[PDB]
RNA sequence: CGGCCAACUACGUGCCAGCAGCCGCGGUAAUACGUAGGGUCCGAGCGUUGUCCGGAAUUACUGGGCGUAAAGAGCUCGUA
RNA sequence: GGGAGACUGGAAUUCCUGGUGUAGCGGUGGAAUGCGCAGAUAUCAGGAGGAACACCGGUGGCGAAGGCGGGUCUCUGGGCAGUAACUGACGCUGAGGAGCGAAAGCGUGGGGAGCGAACAGGAUUAGAUACCCUGGUAGUCCACGCCGUAAACGGUGGGUACUAGGUGUGGGUUUCCUUCCUUGGGAUCCGUGCCGUAGCUAACGCAUUAAGUACCCCGCCUGGGGAGUACGGCCGCAAGGCUAAAACUCAAAGGAAUUGACGGGGGCCCGCACAAGCGGCGGAGCAUGUGGAUUAAUUCGAUGCAACGCGAAGAACCUUACCUGGGUUUGACAUGCACAGGACGCCGGCAGAGAUGUCGGUUCCCUUGUGGCCUGUGUGCAGGUGGUGCAUGGCUGUCGUCAGCUCGUGUCGUGAGAUGUUGGGUUAAGUCCCGCAACGAGCGCAACCCUUGUCUCAUGUUGCCAGCACGUUAUGGUGGGGACUCGUGAGAGACUGCCGGGGUCAACUCGGAGGAAGGUGGGGAUGACGUCAAGUCAUCAUGCCCCUUAUGUCCAGGGCUUCACACAUGCUACAAUGGCCGGUACAAAGGGCUGCGAUGCCGUGAGGUGGAGCGAAUCCUUUCAAAGCCGGUCUCAGUUCGGAUCGGGGUCUGCAACUCGACCCCGUGAAGUCGGAGUCGCUAGUAAUCGCAGAUCAGCAACGCUGCGGUGAAUACGUUCCCG
RNA sequence: UCGAAGGUGGGAUCGGCGAUUGGGACGAAGUCGUAACAAGGUAGCCGUACCGGAAGGUGCGGCUGGAUCACCUCC
């Protein structure tokens, strides 16, 4: 390490011995230092009781570390400043050692700045005590097509549809298949030839609907993070639908 | 003879010489250092030191307190 | 869940055994030690063992305190309520004393799954005897005993009586709604919380569970360290525990609360702050400034933002304040008290580097009292870029053009202080609206000013020329003309003015029409209280100190330009988005009298001669530019790039270009191949790039500074990180 | 016989010195580190135990005289 001082007036000694005190502090620093320079500088009014004036100015990787002390004479500011300059560097580390107690830590523990938003589903929480059914629709089972199963979503605004296939006889649910286009289960899967035809661009889901209750409808709903449920009720024999509803509560949409 | 505490200016000196009961005054312009004027308190006396009481409700009988300032035993039983 | 003893239940961890089964498992912010490939982890079945008891399970119960919940049985302590049968003050407290007393620790004998001091490696770090990771002994567990400490805390000793209430919750008795299901509600006794009167307190706060009002008993305190330490003593296997000083030293140590400041605390916002981009610096040569070194001197000041192309808008001499040497002293320059005068003053010669000295010619007008000049003699005195910007004024920077900083009265608090200035919304803004123990006000914000973008009226010279005539190439050049620009006077025009929608129908906000311009249109001038004892005794002034035959003053020469290095700001480049040559088109602004200076002529070119016309909308700076466009050539090379350095020859200014000017000509032709860590500027006519002008200025170190225009981009998803 | 003084002996108790050695108080500027105070960057402290140049670290139990927990949609 490198040091120049610009030292100013009567100062004899001073260069020599600021210069191999704060050379020693290059081993301080977590990063390469650039350009250390310190001055000296002197009170001409002998009103002063610490007229002597050291300033320090540190070039750590891009960071710029400054002091500044007063003292009687110059060893004693040379000191000081040293003991400045240590302090600072010591707050500046920002390396991991130093920057390990401040990181978030924990998963709900504490809450920082920077710690990680809580992630907040659409409905609202309700937990599984008194969760509850309260919205039971049947809106259509009449018979449609996918194009105008299509339109039967579009218009009621509504991710997911439950409806009775035209050409199968069979209870069906339409939903966006995301950038895929839209996909349809069925009951019992059934290839498109079958399917009444449609124009718009849309996939069949392979698997079929299982056979299941409703507590065990539920339980696969939470475990399986699913917008919903699509299912053949094991007591009712027939078509499902549960949703997780807009007050936490489950719609479960049947015949 | 800065304030407690009656009674301020000039010169000499400058973190020196020194002063001081406490707070604290000496860093070329000191009512706090030294000397001169001026002033005030006493006066055959005036100050310093040493000892005791008061102010000290600072051992609180008259006349104190114990959550955080010092102060409730770690908690019970029980002798005088 | 009060305590002791005995028996016993399940989930899970670990290990072992046996199947299926592969190449990873484990761990972290990221990894590595480690485990596994000899079959790990994973999955199933079986077995062994130890410890703790998920849900119930809480500010809920019990206990004097420590403390106490898997289940069942046995033994046992305490408490509460009702009846009040019974005894009849037998009550309270308690020095010493005895007993109980978390965890850790000690002794003997067992047990040992998980965890885990100590101890090993792994990792981070400048160093890690730590935080994190892999292992892991005592210990944690049981039996019998020791120790006797805790933030053993409600930091609140025990008993009693009284002093507003409101509402949770645990236990028990009873009256009335009455279904009599129901926390129905009431009453009452005993606990356990929260909020709140009076009252108390320094305040925080306590407040029927007192830290209130009083009575009885006990323990403890007399400033902080030294010190709960030494000595002595008692206890203990030991660790150590209990009792417990002094010398010396300090003028304080402390408790509560207020205003700031700060935080690797939180929330809401801003800014080229970051992100997305464009161009750079840091690498090379040169210009400039600074540090250091050097020197006789390298004059002085300025040291992050906010010093370092700064004071310096012009250092050969002068500047100049520094050095060497030569002179000078009421002085280089002022003004007053005096004595003598008619000269001071000039002009030439000589000596000297010059200052200066000397020689030669010239000599006052008032008016009799003297005045103006200087001489010397003097005497007050001048004169200091000598010191102190921590004694100052004035001036300036910065936070920051950010939105904040205060005051009057009122109110609260013993007081510092608080409210207003906070809260919701909105804005560029303490801008505004709604609330509100506050009601108002002031400096700040905004507006009023300049410029710029549109139009109208006025306006025609030196400015335009559209329609008319003369023109000679040479063109508004000339007569003429207000028509279009332009010049400069007045005025209009943006005010959420209008419409639609959000909005508390409020501020304000989104979109639309109109208009040249739409929402402070673009840019300026303007910088609140103050901060940093910021800068300036070298613009100036100034208190105090200092010099005064000198730190004043005159002159010559030199220095401020020195250079083994370091830092900063810029310029030129490393080339083909280019170099060179030829042709050719478009600006704005500004300057000019002892200055701009044209035509012509002479030089290759700086330049020389010469002087037209101009105090300038006229003449000159050329009619003004360069990048630009067209054509030719060069062909990816240290080159036709780059220009440094050096040799020779000249011009101009200046009394004088050696130290130490600029420019011109010929030759010479270095580093340099787009530049590490790191870092800077910029949101639109901006960055980038090109040229022009001005101040200072005899000449210039100007590539610097201040302005003017030409051509003119990319990007901004969004506030997580960095700075303020 | 008692009897002062004196002699002998083993102890008590109060002080002084003592080679070496422990800690304490203060001392602008010396050396090594960052322990505590803002969540002080591993929350702090109390009792106890072990370890370490040093502040200190860790294990068990206890206390708050420890900071923050944005947004939070149903109603």
């Amino acid at each position: 390490m490198d040091v120049d001082v610009s030292t100013d007036g009567e100062l004899p000694g001073a260069a020599e011995y600021a210069r191999e005190k704060i050379g020693r502090l290059s081993r301080r620093a977590h990063r390469p230092v650039l350009h250390a320079r310190v001055r000296l500088t002197r009170h001409g009014d002998p009103a002063v009781e610490r007229p002597v004036i050291a300033q320090a100015n540190l070039d750590v990787n891009g960071r710029q570390v400054r002091a500044q002390v007063e003292g009687v004479n110059a060893r004693e500011a040379v000191d000081r400043l040293e003991a400045r300059l240590r302090s600072r560097l010591e707050r500046i580390a920002e390396h991991w050692e130093a920057r390990r107690g401040g990181v978030p830590a924990e998963a709900g523990r504490e809450w920082r700045h920077e710690s990680e938003p809580a992630r907040r589903p659409g409905y609202f929480p309700r937990p599984p005590e008194e969760r509850r059914i309260i919205r039971r629709k049947s809106f259509s089972m009449v018979p449609c097509t996918v194009d105008e199963a299509a339109l039967e979503m579009e218009m009621l605004d509504y991710d997911f549809h439950l409806f009775t296939e035209k050409g199968t006889g069979f209870a069906a649910v339409l939903y966006k298949g995301g950038p895929t286009g839209y996909r349809l289960v069925l009951v019992i899967p059934v290839p498109a030839d079958e399917l009444s035809p449609f124009e718009k661009p849309i996939t069949i889901s392979t698997h079929p609907a299982p056979c299941l209750t409703q507590r065990d409808a539920v339980e696969r709903l939470g475990l399986l993070g699913l917008p919903f449920l699509f299912y053949i009720d094991a007591a009712e024999g027939r078509a499902s639908v549960i949703y997780r509803r807009y007050d936490g509560h489950y719609g479960l949409i049947t015949p």
